[PDB]
């Protein structure tokens, strides 16, 4: 899918954003997160995130479900590179694995429809 943060930022100046928070801050990764565009839930406020490394799958899935106002009976998913992500993974082992060259990781939020109508 196609990320508006990238619409809106081009290569280099992310490049150089992800490559200086990286270095100023190397306890945490900065992930980009976005509604897959054909999700039926609600959009967060905020795209760029500056996690800690060890911040887990699940407990972004949990702040999610309170911010959007999800209940448990509702799905959410994250897509990265196509794959969902076990809820036990860690962002900062996402980022080793997928992060992109401008330095971010690109995260894909979606309900039970994320490869297509269940």
């Amino acid at each position: 899918m196609k990320f508006q943060y990238k619409e809106e930022h081009p290569f280099e100046k992310r490049k150089s954003e992800g490559e200086k928070i990286r270095r100023k801050y190397p306890d945490r990764v900065p992930v980009i997160v976005e509604k897959a565009p054909k999700a039926r839930i609600g959009d967060l406020d905020k795209k760029k995130y500056l996690v800690p490394s060890d911040l887990t799958v699940g407990q972004f899935y949990f702040l999610i479900r309170k911010r959007i106002h999800l209940r448990p009976e509702d799905a959410l998913f994250f897509l990265v590179n196509s794959v969902v992500p076990p809820s036990s993974a860690t962002m900062g082992s996402l980022y080793q694995e997928h992060h992109e060259e401008d330095f971010f990781l690109y995260i894909a939020y979606s309900d039970e429809n994320v490869y297509g109508k269940l």
